[PDB]
């Protein structure tokens, strides 16, 4: 465990709440965003709607309320895997910002991409870091895919708290 400020917002140790985190597009209380726990499941298994993502279809989304003004250096994915048959997951997904919260921000990476890649591995968590970092209040999460499918996955902020 080499990092010092890369950690999670807390709730993955336990110290943030599940108002903080707020899932537009679950099904049920159990396959929720709050609930869904990145490197766990107290729910269901995973994160995931009651309908079909579409590269078209785009109206519910992820969103994540942080403490205070922080800086996500770092974020981490967990893809869906049930022994081959939850191989389902998010191949590719948005990582929207905003201060305020009102405002909603795409962030764009050095390669000129706003859009950042899904998960790599089928169960193992995935971690991407930020460059550059994203500074801010208020994070959101959409989903993104080269054609209609289903994903379930969940996601978490790292960084400097």
């Amino acid at each position: 465990n080499p990092a010092i400020c890369r950690y999670p917002l807390g709730m993955s140790g336990g110290q943030i709440p599940d108002e903080d985190i707020t899932a537009s597009s679950q099904w049920s209380e159990s396959t929720a965003a709050k609930y869904g726990r990145l490197d766990s499941e107290e729910g269901d298994g995973a994160w995931c709607p009651e309908i079909p993502v579409e590269p078209d279809d785009l109206k519910e989304f992820l969103q994540i309320d942080l403490h205070t003004l922080h800086f996500i250096t770092l974020v981490g994915t967990q893809g869906r895997h049930a022994g081959g048959h939850g191989i389902e997951f998010a191949p590719m997904y948005k990582i929207n910002y905003s201060r305020d919260g009102t405002r909603w921000i795409s962030w764009r990476n050095r390669h000129g991409k706003q859009v950042l890649d899904g998960n790599s591995n089928p169960y193992d968590i995935f971690l991407k870091d930020l460059e550059p970092p994203i500074v801010a209040r208020f994070v959101r999460f959409i989903p993104v895919t080269d054609h209609s499918m289903n994903v379930c996955m969940r996601v978490e902020l790292y960084g400097c708290v």
